């Protein structure tokens, strides 16, 4: 047991082996730049990064000590949060915060961000990464830091196991604190206030997404069944008031 206990990998370890690869966006690079054809393909590669969402939810740690409808519930509340977060660390990490890189096919320069009809909403993902650059944000980090955001929305009421989700919220606040390791709290607050951030970045991305998805004949705007089953369900919840965004501050 005394060898068990040291060999098994931290909560940390666990995250890195369990990231998503990266995945394709299939952008056709054949058809216009048109925002109908940008914002199409935008919602087919959310897709398929939902996919690996969903994948990635099922191996981590603490998420399987919740009961079914709190890790859907859970997954629906924050999943823009997760893929918009997930955006900004590509962005950093593979152009140096130059672009936004969606998918190794999809890299968003000024044009495109422009031609997405979408561009003060890029702007403030773009924003996020470089962030992550005046802080050099790490990739230990950045992994404790998206599994806040899965646990930073819950029902205006709580969830089904409000007591388990409270304790692992609190186990990857521990991990963030302890990763951060005078200028150790400076570090852990600008991390809290970045996280707290994206709960009004969200908010806007989804405005955008909801008014899209209701609209989509009309915008010609295509979504795959993955992003209707979640928005469907999402969408009417969110707009009842059902949801409560978790600050730091
Ligand atoms: C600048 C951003 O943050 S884009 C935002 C995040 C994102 C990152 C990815 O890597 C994958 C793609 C996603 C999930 C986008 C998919 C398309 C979303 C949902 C957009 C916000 C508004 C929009 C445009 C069309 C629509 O109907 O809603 C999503």
């Amino acid at each position: 047991s005394t060898i068990s206990r040291a060999l098994t990998p931290s909560p940390v370890m666990v995250l890195e082996n369990i990231e998503p690869e990266i995945v394709y966006a299939g952008y056709d690079s054949s058809k216009p730049d048109t925002a109908e054809n940008l914002l199409s393909t935008l919602n087919r590669l959310a897709g398929k990064q939902m996919i690996q969402v969903v994948k990635w939810a099922k191996v981590l740690p603490g998420f399987k000590n919740l009961p079914l409808e709190d890790q859907i519930t859970l997954i629906q509340y924050s999943w823009m949060s997760l893929l918009s977060f997930a955006l900004s660390w590509r962005s950093y990490k593979h152009t140096n915060s130059q672009f936004l890189y969606f998918a190794p096919d999809l890299v968003f320069n000024e044009e495109k961000m422009h031609q997405s009809a979408m561009y003060e909403l890029c702007q403030g993902m773009h924003q996020i990464s470089l962030q992550f650059v005046r802080l050099q944000l790490t990739f230990e980090e950045y992994t404790i830091m998206k599994v806040l955001l899965l646990l930073s929305t819950i029902p205006k009421d709580g969830l089904k196991s409000q007591a388990a989700f409270e304790e692992m919220r609190t186990n990857y606040i521990k991990e963030l604190r302890k990763m951060v390791t005078g200028q150790s709290w400076q570090r852990f607050y600008q991390l809290t206030k970045l996280l707290d951030s994206m709960h009004d970045l969200v908010s806007d991305l989804l405005e955008f997404c909801f008014y899209t998805f209701r609209e989509s004949h009309a915008l010609k705007v295509e979504f795959p069944a993955m992003l209707v089953e979640i928005i469907s369900d999402q969408l009417p919840k969110v707009e009842s008031g059902n949801a409560k965004p978790l600050y730091f501050h």
